């Protein structure tokens, strides 16, 4: 995989954000995690994570996996990073998202959320606490 450029739009919630992209506004969906939903518990302090991370960025990248780069909802599929941080991962390190929506097409970093994902368990981080 590789990263490209993209400028942020606008944070939406844990695990979406409007970014512009080949000059072209889309919805971002990140690969692999699900947060959760701002009406539900923890899902305020995840859109505020995200938010912040892509915020305080100077460079915010995407790097899309092998198979598909939209969904069926037209939202973009792809690994975010800030600053080279990945977003997907630092959400599931800190017990704010779940490693989730592991299709066979789009797996790359599976492994390394998964580990994160243990040591947030460990931990008993925000979700696993
Ligand atoms: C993360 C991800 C979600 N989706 C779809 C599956 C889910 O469909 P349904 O909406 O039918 O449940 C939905 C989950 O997104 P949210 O967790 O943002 O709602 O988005 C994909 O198709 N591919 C993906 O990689
Ligand atoms: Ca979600």
């Amino acid at each position: 995989l590789h990263k490209e450029p993209a400028t942020l739009i606008k944070a939406i919630d844990g695990d979406t954000v409007k970014e512009m992209y080949k000059g072209q506004p889309m919805t971002f969906r990140l690969l692999l995690v699900d947060t959760p939903e701002f009406n539900e518990k923890y899902g305020p302090e995840a859109s505020a994570f995200t938010k912040k991370m892509v915020e305080n960025a100077k460079k915010i990248e995407v790097e899309f996996d092998k198979g598909q780069r939209t969904d069926k909802y037209g939202r973009g599929l792809a690994y975010i990073y800030a600053d080279g941080k990945m977003v997907n991962e630092a959400l599931v390190r800190q017990g704010l998202a779940k490693v989730a929506y592991v299709y066979k097409g789009n797996n790359t970093h599976e492994q390394l959320l998964r580990k994160a994902e243990a040591q947030a368990k460990k931990e008993k981080l925000n979700i696993w606490s």
